[PDB]
């Protein structure tokens, strides 16, 4: 809720946020997988079982039907917003990776002139840090992350947007001229603010004070269209795509085309075409006889008779038989549609 | 190819790699939802259709399933590898973006001294702490093939160089270590960065009115992150997973390949349903076969077999009664799924 306030920090949650995304992202691949598994199992059985089996599968095949494309077409929808917000966030988080290398400064030139005179080599410059970038990793321990905290979630912050000329000079003392005992500082540090301390500092330069700024701006838009691409997934409503399936009976229950197709085959009703054809209690008994009351023993028996429907299997020595769960891929499958519309054609 | 010598640069080769595995990846995806609605329509016509055509569909459907389950399982693979090369890849972009604002240094220090006292308007210079802020000017083979002899992506910053003048006396003609610094004397102190150390003091200590970078220290603001992402396409190539799902159902070169089709042209077509090896009919009959049902050597695969199947009647839902028309007027998912199940409704009828 409070902007982030380091660059550790502003990746860390940059990062969480994405995550809430492509973690839902993976769950609708995976239930796409599911589905399709799920819908290729059902047209196998729904040829290959005795009729008393396929007038229980019937019905669930327009409704899956309808599940499968829907979920495909989600997927589709919200793959190029999610790529799109995976592309910008990442940049964005290059960028912070930068921003902790810089977070405590570029070092500093110290000239100590010695004491004896104010002639110049190397060996005066004691401090010689600048240039150096801080190496070491975020700290272990630092920071609500949700879909629902979103909407009001404030944009990653910019964290560096000005470089100060630090500086130090101390007489004998204030900068009394310069002199052979004189200690001169001058050094690069970064913040979020311009700086100019050049008042009190002219008045006591033995204290180190950003006497100058200049734009630093690294991030620019980065974080801001990094943001704004996450808000494109959730204003196109994809952020969680493929979510229903088609082993859950509540998805499949809810399609007026299960209704229609009880009423067709197990209602001894087959030119039905409207959802009144038939009493609602009749239709809720059929229901309840072929999955169980309310839909029930959906999982529990309806899938587990689906997957032993015993169809054909390939084998040099001659066509063998198995079940659909014990040959549980894609080519068996179609194998078996195959071979089972031909020997309907013998 | 050289390797990269500017951030932007760098940045740029690196995207356009990146998009040499990306592309081929979105035309597996594109090839996929293509083989899915394929193998979905010849289902659906082998249930619907004249005998006559279900004995041509029947090898594509074999065929079509283990095409369409072989480019599944390919994209897969490759998506868990692409995923980690775009991550990578786009975290070392944005590190080239810092790279590119401080591809100029970051400014200086100037101090002007009649005297040797000292305020700010004393300080001529003070960019110090300035980036750079243009846009890249408006660089290489890029190619799968080209990909194996690609350099690593270069760090262009490996040390921070402190840079010094030192040029005393009226004119600020003299260095600074015969000639003390006095009230003429130009000090400038500035920061600078490069892919070497540097360490030019022994020449600078006699000369200091020349600019030299006197000492160097360590500024890797890539670390590893170029590198890994260069590994990261590496990986996609080592899983020959670079191009995923490239066969189409629609193809019938990909169909005719495919290990499941010749022994259902024997099945299906050549009257030998408990076939089940390739020895069980002569080559040369398989080749009549195939001429006849998909045109010779499968010419009118497209133009002829799959016009054929999208012209399929099947069942259409309709209020005042079921109703019928093709596969391709009814082209969705959707609706051939519930025509399979009215299909198979009025066989048990
Ligand atoms: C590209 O280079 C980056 C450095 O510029 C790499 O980032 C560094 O990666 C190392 C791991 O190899 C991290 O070290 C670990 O840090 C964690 C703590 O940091 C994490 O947790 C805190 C607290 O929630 C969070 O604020 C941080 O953002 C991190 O999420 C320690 O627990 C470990 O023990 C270990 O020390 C560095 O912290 C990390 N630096 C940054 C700035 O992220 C980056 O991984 C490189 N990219 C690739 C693709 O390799
Ligand atoms: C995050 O901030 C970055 C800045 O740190 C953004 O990058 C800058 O984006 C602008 C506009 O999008 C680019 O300006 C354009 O530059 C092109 C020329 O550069 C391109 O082509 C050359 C080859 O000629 C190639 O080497 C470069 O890498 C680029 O591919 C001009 O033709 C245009 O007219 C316009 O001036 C900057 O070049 C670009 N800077 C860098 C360092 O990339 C970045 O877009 C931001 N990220 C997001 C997601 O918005
Ligand atoms: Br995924
Ligand atoms: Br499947
Ligand atoms: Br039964
Ligand atoms: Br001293
Ligand atoms: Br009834
Ligand atoms: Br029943
Ligand atoms: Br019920
Ligand atoms: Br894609
Ligand atoms: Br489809
Ligand atoms: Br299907
Ligand atoms: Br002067
Ligand atoms: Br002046
Ligand atoms: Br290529
Ligand atoms: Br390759
Ligand atoms: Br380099
Ligand atoms: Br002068
Ligand atoms: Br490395
Ligand atoms: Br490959
Ligand atoms: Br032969
Ligand atoms: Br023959
Ligand atoms: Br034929
Ligand atoms: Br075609
Ligand atoms: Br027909």
């Amino acid at each position: 809720n409070a902007p982030c306030t380091t660059a550790c920090g502003c990746k860390s949650r940059l990062l969480k946020r994405l995550d809430l995304y492509t973690s839902k992202y993976a769950d609708g691949i995976n239930n796409e997988r599911e589905n399709s598994e799920a819908y290729s199992k059902l047209v196998t059985a729904a040829l290959a079982a005795v009729p008393t089996m396929q007038r229980k599968i019937l019905p669930l095949l327009g409704a899956a039907a309808d599940i499968l494309d829907i979920c495909r077409r989600e997927l589709a929808t919200a793959r190029p917003l999610v790529q799109a917000a995976i592309s910008k966030i990442e940049e964005a988080a290059g960028v912070y990776n930068t921003l902790h290398k810089l977070e405590r400064g570029l070092g500093e030139a110290k000239i100590e002139f010695g004491g004896t005179d104010l002639r110049l080599t190397k060996t005066k410059f004691r401090a010689t840090s600048l240039g150096t970038i801080h190496t070491a990793d975020c700290p272990n321990a630092d920071e609500k992350i949700g879909l629902e905290h979103e909407e009001n979630e404030p944009e990653p912050a910019k964290l560096i947007t000005h470089g100060h000329l630090d500086a130090t000079c101390a007489s004998g003392s204030s900068c009394t001229a310069v002199e052979a005992n004189t200690h001169l500082t001058l050094g690069l540090t970064f913040s979020g603010s311009s700086k100019d301390e050049s008042a009190t500092w002219n008045a006591a330069t033995n204290n180190k004070r950003a006497i100058h700024s200049n734009d630093a701006d690294f991030l620019g838009s980065n974080a801001t269209v990094a943001h704004e691409a996450l808000k494109a997934i959730r204003s196109a409503g994809a952020s969680t795509p493929c979510s229903s399936l088609i082993t859950d009976f509540n998805a499949v229950r809810a399609n007026p085309k299960f209704k229609l197709m009880v009423i067709k085959a197990l209602l001894n009703k087959p030119t039905a075409e409207k959802e009144s054809d038939a009493p609602a209690d009749e239709v809720n008994n059929a229901i309840n006889s072929a999955y169980g009351r309310e839909g029930s023993e959906y999982n529990t028996k309806t899938w587990k008779d689906i997957g032993s429907t015993r169809i054909p299997k390939a084998d040099p020595p001659g066509e063998k038989t198995d079940t659909i769960d014990k040959l549980s891929s894609l080519p068996q499958w179609g194998d078996a549609i195959a071979r089972l519309l031909l020997q309907e054609i013998t």
